[PDB]
Parts: C-alpha cells; structure tokens; sequence
C-alpha cells in the first residue's frame, strides 16, 4: 500500500552518507561557480528522482567577498608605526584538502571597508544586557574604541549593532575556548572540537527580514530597481572581523583598565579578561589596527525549485526547503540537511513512480545564499508571495540535520505540536539504551518541558534561518527539526566547529554519527511532517495548542509589565482586552475542535481546511511591527537582542524593554498601551476566521 | 422555479417608493439618535425580510458638528472694525418641513476653529492647475489669504488641501449657478435647481482611505488606543466654511486686483470675477473676517450588517452595501440607494422563505458616517480584513440610484466588465424612444465608450464612496451603478441641490422619477449583479478584460512620460519591463480562459473560482503606494487631484506630475523607474496567479 510508513521504510542511512559525501568534497560557496554546478546536479537529480518539475529560479543579490590580493588582517602597532602582530591570513585547512586558493579566508561577510586604529575594549560577548553593565555600572565610555567580543549567546550582527550603538569604530570578534571547546575532546582532526587557528565565519547584517539589502519587498529580478549603497536596509556601518583564540589571546593578554566586573565574564584563555580601554603600563602607547578590504558586489544566485503535484489538491502546496550555499565545505552546514533533502526526495519519487500522489502538492527548495542572510529563499518568496499568500499549507526547514547526537531538537508553530507529538509517537528511538522505545519518549526524557511535565519542550521560532520569511512576514505554519547536544546553556552558540573550514565529511562519519542512523531519524521527522501535510484529509493542525500558549505569552508579557506598578497605575495600563481576547480564543477554537470532528462533502472539508490554513495567516498585520515592516506577525518575531530567538508578543515586549530610561515616560507608556491593543485586535480577529464562517 | 428572472420580477418600483418616503421624513446625520432609530428599523426589518442575521457593528469614531449656541458665519470687516455684512446662519428649509432646529446649518466637517481676517483671492475651482495658473503664470501670491473657490470638478478635499500647500490662512467654497444652475429650470421647490440661499454640506478630509482620523490601521473599538488630534491622519489644518450664491455674490463683487486669466475663470453671477487679492479701491480697507466655531468629537456609529447564508459556499461573500447617514433629508444621497437596498433585501428573503438560498453567502450593509469620510465601512472592514481578504468575492456599492434620467452611469473593476454587459442586455430600457430595446442599447447609444464603438462608457474608481476600503485597501473586485445626467462635463460636481437641505422626497417623486422606473431599472442592474456573483457556478469576472485594459493603461503612462524624451534617454527610462508584463499578462489570460470553458469536479472548480477571485487581491502591493499606506492597488488609486477620479498606474502617475519642476531630475527619475519595476512586478505577479498552480 502507498502510506506513511512505506515512505518512510524507503529512507535509507546509506544513501544519505553518499549524499552527505557527495555534496561536502568541494566548498559552495554563494555566487560561485561551483555552487552552480551543485545547483544543476541537484536540479537533474530531482528530475530522475520522479518531480513532475525542477527549476532553477535566479536572482541577482547584493553579495560579499574578501579581496583575494589585498586581505583582511588586524594588527598591534606601535607607536612608531610598525605592525608587531599580525592576525593569520588564513585557517591551516584539513588533513587532505588540496584546492586551498578556492578556500574563502575568515571574515565578516558586509563588513565595510576601513583601516581604523585604537584602544580595545573588552564587551564580553556584547549582548545588550553587557553593554548595559559596561555604561551604566562600570561608567566606561566605548565611543572611539575598538571591541573585542567573545561569539556565543545571541546572533553576531546583533553584536556589531550593540558596538555600533555603543559608538565603537570598529568590532573584533572570536571564539573562546570557553564557549567553543567541550572539555575532554581533542581538537579537529582528532576531535570535534575547535582548533586554536580555527575561526567562525558568518554574516552581520542588522537582520530585518528583508533579504537583498538593495531590493527590499521586491524580487532581485532582471529589471529591479536597486537602492544605492548608502540607503541599503541592514549593511553595518563600521568594520568587523572575526579571528581564532591564538591570535585573540595575543590581543586579550595586554590588557589593562578595569578587572572584569565578574566571572562571567572571563573565558578560559590564560588572561586577566581586563574590560580595558586599552593596554597596561608598558603597552598603553601601542595600538590595535584592523585592515578591513572586502567588497560588495551584486552576485547571481540560484534556487533549485522542484513541484510534486498533488492528485486532490494541486493548489495547496507543502514545502520542505534547505539551503545549499555554505562558507567551505558543509560538512554540518547545510549539506548533512541538503543530504537528508535529496534522501525525502528520492523517497517521494519512488512512490510517484509506482502511481502514487500526494493528496496536496509538494514543494522542494535547494535555496543559495541562506549564508549571506537568506536572500534566495526570502527573494523567491517576494516573487511568489501572492501564490503563497493564498496556497501556502506549511513550511518545513532542513538546514543542519544534526549538531550532537543526545537529543531531538524543535522550533515550530503551535499549529504542529500535536503532529509533531504524534509522529515522534510513532518513530523509533535511535539513542542507545532506548532501544525498542519511541523517538516521544527518549526526547520527553532528555529534554522536558518546562511547563507540563511528560511532554518535550519545542521553542519559538526566531530568525536565522530559511522559514523566516514563510513564517514572519507571510504567517505560513513552519516547523524545524535536528538532533542536538545536551548542552542546553550554548544553544545559541553553534557546535564548536560551526562555520569554520573544519565542518567535513569526516567531521560528520568519524565524530557526530557514523553509523547515519541520527541522519535517518532526522529524515524521518522532516518527511514524516512534510507527507502528513501533504497527505491527511483534514491538515493536521490543532488550533486549540494556539489557545494554550497564547495564555502564557499573555501572562508573560503581563509580568514584565508588572514590575513597573506605579506606571501602570498612572498611565491606565491595562492588559484586560488582550486577556479577554485569548479567553474568546480558546473559547472559539475549542467550539471549532468540536465541529471538526463532527462534519465526506469537499467543499465542507476544503472550507474546514482553509481556516487551519488560514488560521496562521490571521495573526499578520499589515502594517508590520514599529520599524520593522517585514516582522508582520504578531505573537512571534525574531528577537531585537537576538536575532535567533523568538520573542513573543514581541511588539508590546519591545515597548517595554528599558522603559525606565524613557526620558519621556507618558509617551513610552501610550506606546505600550497601543501595542496591548493592537495585540488584542489581532488575538480577537484570529479567533473570528474560526467562527462559523456564516 | 429559482432563477434570475424570477429575482428581477419580484423588484416593484411602489416599494422602493414606499421605502423613500420613510426614510426620508426626518433627518439622519451620522451620530445622533433619529440616524441610530433608522439603524434599528433596518435592521428589524431586514429580520421580517427573511435573512439568517442581522446585527447592528457600533465604532466610536471622530466626528464633526457646529457649536450649537457659536453659530459658524463670514463677514466682511470694515476699517473699524464692525461687520457689515454677514453671510446666512442656515438654508431657508423646504415647504412643510416642521423640525427645523434640527436642520444641521452648512458647515465643512472637519474645519479646525478660527478667526482668520485677510484679503481674498479668487482660485477659480482650486485645482492644482489653478494654483500653478495663479502662482507661476500671474505671480499671484496667496500665503496669508483667504482663498475663495467655487464647488464643482474635483473633490472639495482636494481643493482646501491645494489651499493649504499654497499658503493660505482659510477657505471660502461656494456654489456658482454656473455649475449648479442648469439654464431653464425652476429653483427648488419648482425645479431641481439650487436656489441662492442653498449650501452644499460635505466633508474637507484630505482623504487617504485611512477611516477614522484617530485610528488608521485598526477598528475604532471598545479598547482601541486613539491618536492625539495633532497627529490625526487628514484633518485640513485651515478653517473652511461653505455659502450659497446670494452670500458669495456679495463677497465677490468688490474684487480688485488682477482680471480673470481667461473665460474659463467665469461663472454665471453678475461680477467681474477679479482674481485679487483684495477689493477694489473704495474698499481695500475692508477685509474678510472667518468665524468657525466646529467641534470634532468622538461619537458613536452604528451598521446594520445583514447575512443571507450560501447553500453551497457560505464561506465566499458577496456584499451589498451603502450607506445610511445623510447630511439632512438624504432624498437622492444616500436614501434613494438605501430604498433599493431595501427592496434587495426583501426580494432576496422572499425567495428565501420559498426554500431557495444563494450557492455564496450575501452580505448586506447599512453603513454609517460614509459622509464623514466612509468612516463605517472602514471600520468594519479593518475589524473584519482577515475574512474579507480571504473570503471576499465582490462588493457592489449602493449609494444613491439617480442623479439624473438620462442614461445609466456605471464604474467598475474590468473583472466585471462582462457580466455588466450581459445582465443589460437582458434587461428593459426604462428611456422614452427604447421601449422595446434593451438597457444595454440605450446606454450604449447614449453613453459610447470613447475606445470601442458599440460599448458603453464604464469608468474607473477612486475613492468618495464607501466601496473604496474594499477596493483600494483589500483588493476585492467592486462596482457601482446609477442613472445619470447627459451633462458629461459635470460629472464630478454632483447634481445641483447635493449635500443641501432641499434634497428632499418631494425633489425625487416630482422631478427625478416620479414613476420610480429609473430607480426600478438601478435596483435590476444592482440586484441582478449581486444574483450573479452570488449564484453562478463559475464566478462571473473576465479576466482578458484586465488583459485589455492595462495595455491601455500601459500605453497612457508611457505617452504621459514621453513628453520628456531627452529625461527618458539620459535617464534610461524604459518601459519595456511593464509591456513586457502586460504582454505574458495577456498570454496567460487567454490560456487560463480556455481551460476554464474546458473543465463537476468541486475541487477544480473552486480551485479556478478562487484563481479568479484572487486575481484582484493579486494587484495589491503590501507596502502600498508612497506615503499612502492605505492606497495599496496597484493598478488604481484615487486621483492625487481629484479624489472622486481614478488614476490608473497611480505610482508612476505621481511620480511623473509635474516632474520638470523637481529641483534634483536624478532623483525624480529614479523615482519613476522604480514604479514602472514595481508595476510591472506586480502586472506580471497577478499573471502568474493564473498559470496551471502545478
Ligand atoms: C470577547 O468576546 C466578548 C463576548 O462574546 C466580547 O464582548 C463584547 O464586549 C463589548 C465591550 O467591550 C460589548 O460592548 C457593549 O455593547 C452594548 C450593545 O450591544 C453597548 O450598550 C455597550 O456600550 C455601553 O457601555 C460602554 C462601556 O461601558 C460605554 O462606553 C458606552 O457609551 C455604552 O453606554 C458596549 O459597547 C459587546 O456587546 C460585546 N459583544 C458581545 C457581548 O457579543 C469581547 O469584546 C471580546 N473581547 C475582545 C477583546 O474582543
Ligand atoms: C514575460 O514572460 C517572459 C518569457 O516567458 C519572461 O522571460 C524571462 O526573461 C528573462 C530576461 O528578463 C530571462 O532571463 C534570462 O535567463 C537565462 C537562463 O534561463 C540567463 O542566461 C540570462 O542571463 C544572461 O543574460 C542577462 C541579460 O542579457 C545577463 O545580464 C546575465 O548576466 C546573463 O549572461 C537571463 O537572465 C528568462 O529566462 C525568461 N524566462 C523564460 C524565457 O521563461 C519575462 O521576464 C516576462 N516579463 C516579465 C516582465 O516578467
Ligand atoms: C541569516 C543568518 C545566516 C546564518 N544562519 C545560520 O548559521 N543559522 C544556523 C545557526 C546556528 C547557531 C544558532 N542555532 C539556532 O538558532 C537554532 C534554532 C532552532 C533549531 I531546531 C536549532 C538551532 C542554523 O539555523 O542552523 C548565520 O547565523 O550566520
Ligand atoms: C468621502 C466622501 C464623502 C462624500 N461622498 C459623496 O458625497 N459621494 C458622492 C459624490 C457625488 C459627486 C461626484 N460623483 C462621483 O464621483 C461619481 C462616481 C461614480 C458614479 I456610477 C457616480 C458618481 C457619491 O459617490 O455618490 C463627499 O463627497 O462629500
Ligand atoms: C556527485 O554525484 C554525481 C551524480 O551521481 C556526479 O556527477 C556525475 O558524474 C559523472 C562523471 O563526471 C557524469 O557522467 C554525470 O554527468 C554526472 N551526473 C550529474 C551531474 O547529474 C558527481 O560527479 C559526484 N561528485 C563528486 C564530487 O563525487
Ligand atoms: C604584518 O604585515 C605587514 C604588512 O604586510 C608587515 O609590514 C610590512 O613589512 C614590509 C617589510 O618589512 C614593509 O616594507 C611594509 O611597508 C610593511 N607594511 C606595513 C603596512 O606596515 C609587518 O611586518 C608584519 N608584521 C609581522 C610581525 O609579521
Ligand atoms: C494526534 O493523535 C491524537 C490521539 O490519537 C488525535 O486525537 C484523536 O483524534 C481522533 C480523530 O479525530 C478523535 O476522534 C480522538 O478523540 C482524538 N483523541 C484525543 C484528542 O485525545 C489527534 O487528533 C492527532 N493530532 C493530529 C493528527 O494533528
Ligand atoms: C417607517 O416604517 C416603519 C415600519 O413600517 C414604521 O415603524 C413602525 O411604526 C409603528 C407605529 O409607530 C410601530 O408599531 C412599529 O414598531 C414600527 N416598526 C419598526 C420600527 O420596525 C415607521 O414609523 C415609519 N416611519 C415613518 C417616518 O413613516
Ligand atoms: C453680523 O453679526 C455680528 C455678530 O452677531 C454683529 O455684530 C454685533 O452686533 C451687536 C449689536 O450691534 C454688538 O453689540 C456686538 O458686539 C457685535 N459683534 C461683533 C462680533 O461685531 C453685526 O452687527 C452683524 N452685521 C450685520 C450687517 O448684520
Ligand atoms: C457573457 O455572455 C457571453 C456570450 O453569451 C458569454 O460568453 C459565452 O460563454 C459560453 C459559456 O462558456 C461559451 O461557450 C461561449 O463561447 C461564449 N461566447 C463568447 C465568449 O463570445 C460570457 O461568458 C458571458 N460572461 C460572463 C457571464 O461573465
Ligand atoms: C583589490 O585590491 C586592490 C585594492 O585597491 C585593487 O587591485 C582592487 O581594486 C581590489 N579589488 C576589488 C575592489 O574588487
Ligand atoms: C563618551 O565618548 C565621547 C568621548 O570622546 C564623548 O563625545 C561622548 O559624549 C561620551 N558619552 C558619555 C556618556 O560619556
Ligand atoms: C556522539 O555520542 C557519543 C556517546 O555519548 C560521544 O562520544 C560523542 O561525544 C558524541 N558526539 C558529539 C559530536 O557530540
Ligand atoms: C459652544 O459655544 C461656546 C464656545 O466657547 C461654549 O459654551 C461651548 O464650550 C461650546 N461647545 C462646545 C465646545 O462643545
Ligand atoms: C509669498 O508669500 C509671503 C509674503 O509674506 C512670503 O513669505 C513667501 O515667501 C512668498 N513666496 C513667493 C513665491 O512669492
Ligand atoms: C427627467 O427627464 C425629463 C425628460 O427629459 C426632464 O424634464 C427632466 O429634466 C429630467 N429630470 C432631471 C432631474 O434631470
Ligand atoms: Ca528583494
Ligand atoms: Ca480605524
Ligand atoms: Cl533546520
Ligand atoms: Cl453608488
Ligand atoms: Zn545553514
Ligand atoms: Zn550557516
Ligand atoms: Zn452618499
Ligand atoms: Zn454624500
């Protein structure tokens, strides 16, 4: 028979380590000619694979590239000039790895160009909150000094933001034995742990949602209009470059000023972790200087764009999409996702072949240039953005496939909690001493909620990846998923080789999972959700897990405000409409459950289905949140501290944030006021699309 | 049987009589208790009619008045000081009308308080092309003047707005005989001619599609956060006052300064028409003296909101709707519309008690305060903008249904273009010399389409009535149809006694209709098209209509550019982007046109119905147009000039006007290349919503 579990019986281990293989001997990086290549063999894959069609879709974005002559490096001058330390120029690359010269140095992609000199400050890892302890409890003044900050905790360009706001003129970055070397492994090539010359590459553009900086709203088509340089929507305006612990601990080890305020802010680099400005005693004549030479240059990119048909409904349309573009070779980021991808595919072929269709139709994406701020798949959706407006069901991501091999990890849409319940239900455990026993049950174990106990926890979704523009700005259902590490406390940091020359192949088969079994249980899930979106008669979405979470985020936000009392008393603050508007959700939505299961007629189905589908949708506001048109959704965006985060209510909770240190206090209490309201209108209206519709 | 014929029969001109007259005894302005009293006869009527709801939506919405007891008036000053002429402090009311304290006096709704003194200048009909006659060739300056203009061509908005970019400290609008006196006939009450003492009433919002001025964005609800007025979206910032011919006679007939440009400055008074500024010699030492004394104040409005539930698919809406609130008697605006609503409504439910339901739900609204700035239909439409934009069919507007005899009057969406064609020839000419012949016919004959020969006129919409949230906003395909006058060049000044208190039952019944034959045919043009969306199996919208259409569109925006040919080239200005998009348009129209007469499947169908529905919403830009957030379609907006007209490519309309005056052409032609990207974006985008969906 053609169901679930024949889908999944036809995923196999050994055809996702040919694939990893295959896609991880060559870098890819985005606009290059051997990430075209990739695309066209990805494209004609697909095609003997069984989709009923596979496109390349092309966009010419705003991309950026060291200067293969002129190369970034910082230095500690002297003071007659002379440059007595020079950062590396390079990575020493893997074991084996011939074509080196094709191998793209470190460095921030967006960085402008500049050569500026000065003292360094030491921000930690320059979050908002050590920003804050920097100024306000330690008095010490950033404005024309250089930052070194540690990478790990929150998203780098909001780092770089933070040192912009600050004043900095310019911003060192790098990775800390603390944040990037479990203890007791060794360091690659006989570990998975980072090198002392390994480095971090990564974009740090002040993420908006907007993808190529010089077309926002608008596909980076042909005929497109471009902004100029100078209005583009999230470049940095002073220079970055990211280096490893050796050259860091030459720059940290001469630093004076200020002790660290607290341990907290020490690593584990032999060094006093002094907060600066500048060096000690016989070094305060000597200075830092970075020599930034990259450029930005409009690239071609390209989508790989594969369609399933659906036999019922070829106008809803599933989509499971990953990235293929990576900084060197992959190993993790994107291609052990692109493997598991090319594995579903094939999987979906093969039933195709044998007559079978998806009830709805699925789409596959191989998007590019996720890594310089996901531009192919946020460009193709400002292209399609009317088709999938109105036909979009849900959106499964496949970045990474795994990042440790102890648990299951997953951000999704409540809309997917149930399914996702319920198809972990039904999968194996592939963790040792689980045997026999259920991928629910050995993820419920190893990672709980913290709200109710015998259910996994599953986070909010932020920025950072492919789903953001299907979820934020267009508020179609989306979902991830991968296997992590224990190591709940650097979650938001990367594993220890994340974007550096080490992520390969072997990386993957000697170190994170050489039997390909946490691959396959990857696989599972990703293709599991996507053909039970693609198949089930009514979309398998519980409207009611929406009104569950609604009542914490509402009790979240209502707590935050709550520490400010006397405000709330003399500006009338009052959170009642939003409450009453999560009540008459949950009211509703159980009402809906209700006739749900208790209507056969298509058009009743479709009817039925359209207000899941919808349902999502109803949670946009048109007019975006305040100065950020493109987060339009208005229980979740990415957060302004961390663009990897979700935040929830995430409009009242900005107005909130520091509202002490508003000089005007009735202005930035009315603000708060006018984000309860808005918040409240949308929960209500949301709530009406699941009233019987007349 | 059910069917159209049997719809159209039940229609009897007595009723719609009938209901005339009892709406028409009393006053009905928006906010006071006689309008909310009508509002409860409506909507229990439309319960003994037979629909499935009916429901009263209330908003809280910033409304204007005159002080009561600080009557608003005009004087000319004297050296002195003393008044010596004062201009009416209400209209001389009509025969037998008893409840005159009840009578709102003229006043401009929305006019801010003032006093302003200062000299006059005559500003013709206060159109933008005035001004520049004005300013750039007589060098006339009006900063710190009172302009005086006449009524007529162009909405009253968009003249006290040109007033205000000019300079000046007020307003005077009055109405000239030459625009509403139409030679040979009596003043009212023995002819349908404005007498000298009447006034027109009417909003001066610089109108933006926004709604209520104090909550652009967002239902003014129970809880809704309101603006300060400071910041109040289209609230004129100058005092503005109207008169009627005997008071401007007197104002005018002492002018001095410079003479008339030329003959088209002239109305019919016996007065020379000077420009100004100033009077004449013996009394330059005179001045005119303002005295507005309008409150703006939040009151409650109220819809009757009436649904008639779909057999087959109750979640797809068709509405009817108009609008309730008049400036006093209402005889011809709105009531004459809402007489045959009314008579809608009952033939639809008697029908409905015969067991027979619409395949599509309908929707019919009694909307409050369209004449403070299409206030209730906004709301509404922002509290329900989720179902409407995914439920949405068609909205047929029903203002008033004559404003003449002559021949029939119709503005649409091309996507009706069709059905308008065939429901005509299928009905009665109501015309003296076609009895026999069709509507069609007659129309044709006496209102030709300047393009096509054998077609009728049918115009574009812009913004004035209450259909343009649907339209503009939400992108949902709208229409509208009355009978009007032969007076094509009057066509934007509305009949002579518009907005006065001679508008009565008594003007309709012995001038207008006294067989209500013309309202008849009105009511089988409006209900035979809602019978149409409502009930045809495949909806009714012809989408190589549009293809037409915008490839005449296309060719005036390209015409109106190549008046600057030197610009075009050092610019490289091309359009070859949007004929391109015009072009696949056209192409992809007619495929999807033949696969739609080539196709009993449900789910096909409403796969194709919901293409052609979207098809509409597929024009609508979310970002809209520049500094217009609300004007969101691209293809149509209201005249930038003239908020009753339709401009089409509005985007690169106004980036084009009057382009040879912009101090930086670099930047001004940028502007224009950028809305011809996005236009043809958007043509093309629309297009690809009707492709096979896979
Ligand atoms: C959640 O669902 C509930 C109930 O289903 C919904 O209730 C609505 O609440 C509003 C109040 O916010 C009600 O508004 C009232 O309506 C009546 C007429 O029906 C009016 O008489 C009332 O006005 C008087 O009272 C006001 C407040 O005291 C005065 O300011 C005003 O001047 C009047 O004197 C009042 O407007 C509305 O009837 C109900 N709807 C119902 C019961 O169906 C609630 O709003 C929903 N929550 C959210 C956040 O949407
Ligand atoms: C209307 O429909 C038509 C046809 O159905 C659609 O045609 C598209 O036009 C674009 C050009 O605007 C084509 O783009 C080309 O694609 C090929 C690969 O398929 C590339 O080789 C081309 O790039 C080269 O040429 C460029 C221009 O000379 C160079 O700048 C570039 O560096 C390359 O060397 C080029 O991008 C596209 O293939 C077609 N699509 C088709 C034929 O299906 C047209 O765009 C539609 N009109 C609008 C306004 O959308
Ligand atoms: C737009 C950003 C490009 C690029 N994106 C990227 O490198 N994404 C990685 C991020 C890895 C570290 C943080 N991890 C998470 O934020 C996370 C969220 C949900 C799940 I299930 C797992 C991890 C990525 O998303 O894989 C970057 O961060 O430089
Ligand atoms: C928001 C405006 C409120 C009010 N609206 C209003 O008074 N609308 C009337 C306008 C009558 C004169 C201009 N006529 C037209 O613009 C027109 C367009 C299409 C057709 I078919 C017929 C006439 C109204 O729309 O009836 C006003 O204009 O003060
Ligand atoms: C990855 O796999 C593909 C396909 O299995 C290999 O590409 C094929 O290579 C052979 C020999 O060059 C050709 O005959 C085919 O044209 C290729 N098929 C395609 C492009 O679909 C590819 O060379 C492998 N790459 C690596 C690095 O091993
Ligand atoms: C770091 O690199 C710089 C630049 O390549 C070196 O400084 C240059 O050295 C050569 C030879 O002495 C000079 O002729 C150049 O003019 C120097 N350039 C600059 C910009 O200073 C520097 O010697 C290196 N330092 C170390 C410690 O290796
Ligand atoms: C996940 O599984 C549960 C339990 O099997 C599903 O809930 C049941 O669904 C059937 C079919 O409608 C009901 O009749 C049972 O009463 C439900 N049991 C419950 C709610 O405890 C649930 O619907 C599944 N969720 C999906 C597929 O989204
Ligand atoms: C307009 O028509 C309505 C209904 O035909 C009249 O209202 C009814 O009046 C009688 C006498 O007052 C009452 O018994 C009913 O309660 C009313 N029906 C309603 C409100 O639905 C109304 O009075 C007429 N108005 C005028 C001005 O003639
Ligand atoms: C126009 O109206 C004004 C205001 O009502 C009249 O001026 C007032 O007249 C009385 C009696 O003479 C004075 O005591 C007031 O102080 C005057 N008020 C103002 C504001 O001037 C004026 O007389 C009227 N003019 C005409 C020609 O009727
Ligand atoms: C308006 O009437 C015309 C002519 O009757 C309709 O066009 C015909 O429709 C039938 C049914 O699909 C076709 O088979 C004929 O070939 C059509 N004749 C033509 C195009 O000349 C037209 O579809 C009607 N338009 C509506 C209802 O929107
Ligand atoms: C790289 O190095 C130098 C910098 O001036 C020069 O040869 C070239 O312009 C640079 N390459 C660029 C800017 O692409
Ligand atoms: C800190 O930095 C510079 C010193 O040059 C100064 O101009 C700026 O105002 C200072 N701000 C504070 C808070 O000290
Ligand atoms: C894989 O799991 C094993 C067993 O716990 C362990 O040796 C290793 O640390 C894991 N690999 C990674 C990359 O975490
Ligand atoms: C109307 O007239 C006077 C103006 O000062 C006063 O009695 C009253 O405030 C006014 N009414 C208003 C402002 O509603
Ligand atoms: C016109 O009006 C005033 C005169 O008071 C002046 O300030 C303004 O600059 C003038 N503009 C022109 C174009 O004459
Ligand atoms: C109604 O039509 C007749 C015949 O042409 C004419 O007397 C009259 O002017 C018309 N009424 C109006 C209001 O135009
Ligand atoms: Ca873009
Ligand atoms: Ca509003
Ligand atoms: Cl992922
Ligand atoms: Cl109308
Ligand atoms: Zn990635
Ligand atoms: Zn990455
Ligand atoms: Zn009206
Ligand atoms: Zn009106």
């Amino acid at each position: 028979k053609h169901n679930m579990k024949a889908f999944l019986d036809e995923l196999k281990a050994e055809n996702i380590k040919k694939f990893l293989y295959n896609f991880t001997q060559i870098p890819h990086l985005a606009g290059t000619e051997q990430n075209f290549q990739l695309a066209k063999q990805i494209q004609s894959q697909w095609k003997e694979f069984g989709l009923d069609s596979v496109e390349l879709a092309h966009y010419d974005v705003l991309l950026s590239y060291p200067n293969k002559t002129h190369p970034n490096y910082i230095s500690i001058i002297n003071e007659d000039g002379n440059e007595i330390f020079n950062t590396s120029l390079f990575e020493p690359p893997p074991p084996g790895y011939e074509n080196v010269s094709d191998i793209v140095p470190p460095f921030s992609a967006f960085s402008p160009q500049g050569m500026p000199e000065g003292d360094l400050v030491y921000v930690n890892y320059a979050r908002t909150e050590d920003f804050f302890k920097l100024e306000r409890d330690m008095k010490i003044n950033c404005s024309g000094k250089i930052v070194i900050a540690r990478y790990g905790k929150v998203f780098r360009g909001n780092k770089v933001k933070n040192a912009q706001l600050a004043g900095a003129k310019g911003v060192i970055l790098y990775s800390d034995p603390a944040d990037y070397f479990a203890p007791g492994v060794k360091s690659y090539p006989d570990g998975w742990n980072l090198p002392g010359g390994g480095v971090q590459r990564g974009n740090i553009l002040n993420l908006n949602g907007a993808g190529d900086p010089l077309t926002p709203g608008y596909p980076a088509n042909e005929y497109a209009y471009r902004r100029g340089i100078a209005e583009a929507v999230g470049l940095p305006s002073i220079p970055v470059h990211p280096i490893g612990y050796y050259d860091a601990q030459k720059l940290l080890e001469k630093m004076g000023g200020s002790a660290p305020p607290d341990s907290s802010w020490r690593g584990s680099l032999k060094v006093p972790y002094n907060v600066g400005p500048g060096f000690t005693g016989n070094f305060s004549t000597q200075k830092v200087k970075m020599h930034i030479h990259s450029t930005n240059e409009v690239t071609r990119i390209y989508n790989v764009i594969g369609t399933l048909r659906g036999a019922v409904e070829p106008d809803r349309y599933v989509i499971l999409g990953g990235h293929r573009d990576s900084w060197v070779f992959g190993g993790i980021d994107p291609q052990s996702g692109a493997a598991v991808v090319h594995e579903i595919v094939r999987s979906f072929g093969t039933l195709k072949k044998e007559g079978w269709r998806p009830r709805r139709t699925i789409l596959f994406a191989s998007w590019d240039a996720e890594e310089f701020g996901l531009l192919g798949s946020t460009e193709w959706a400002e292209e399609n953005s009317r088709l999938l407006q109105e036909r979009g069901v849900a959106y499964i991501n496949a970045d990474s496939s795994i990042e440790g091999n102890y648990t299951l990890r997953v951000d999704c849409t409540p809309l997917m909690y149930s399914l996702v319940h319920n198809l972990t239900k039904e999968l194996k455990s592939p963790d040792e001493g689980f045997e026999g026993k259920s991928l629910y049950e050995s993820w419920t174990k190893k990672s709980p909620s913290p709200e109710f106990s015998g259910m996994p926890r599953i986070s909010k979704l932020g920025s950072g990846n492919d789903f953001e523009v299907f979820f934020q700005r267009l508020g179609i259902a989306s979902g991830r998923a991968r296997y992590t590490k224990n190591w709940e406390t650097n979650k938001f940091s990367g594993y220890p080789l994340y974007h550096s020359v080490y992520e390969t192949y072997e990386l993957v088969e000697k170190f994170y999972d050489p039997m390909f079994k946490y691959h396959l249980t990857v696989a599972q899930v990703r293709g599991g959700m996507v053909f039970e979106l693609a198949n089930s008669i009514v979309l398998p979405f519980d409207c009611r897990d929406y009104a569950v979470v609604l009542r914490k985020y509402a009790d979240k936000i209502y707590s935050i405000s709550m520490k400010h009392p006397q405000e709330m008393k003399t500006y009338s603050v009052s959170f009642d409409s939003l409450f009453s508007a999560v009540k008459n959700f949950t009211e509703i939505a159980s009402k809906f459950s209700e006739r749900l299961q208790d209507f056969s007629n298509p058009i009743v189905l479709r009817m039925m289905n359209d207000q899941l589908m919808f349902l999502e949708r109803a949670f946009i506001d048109p007019l975006g949140l305040p100065d950020r048109p493109f987060y339009r959704h208005v229980i979740y965006a990415p957060s302004s501290h961390n663009k990897y985060a979700g935040e929830s209510f995430p409009g009242i909770y900005d107005a909130l944030f520091d509202i002490e240190s508003k000089v005007d206090p009735s202005k930035a209490w009315g603000e708060v006021k006018r984000q309860i309201y808005v918040a409240a209108f949308t929960v209500q209206a949301a709530a009406e699309t699941l009233s019987e519709v007349a």
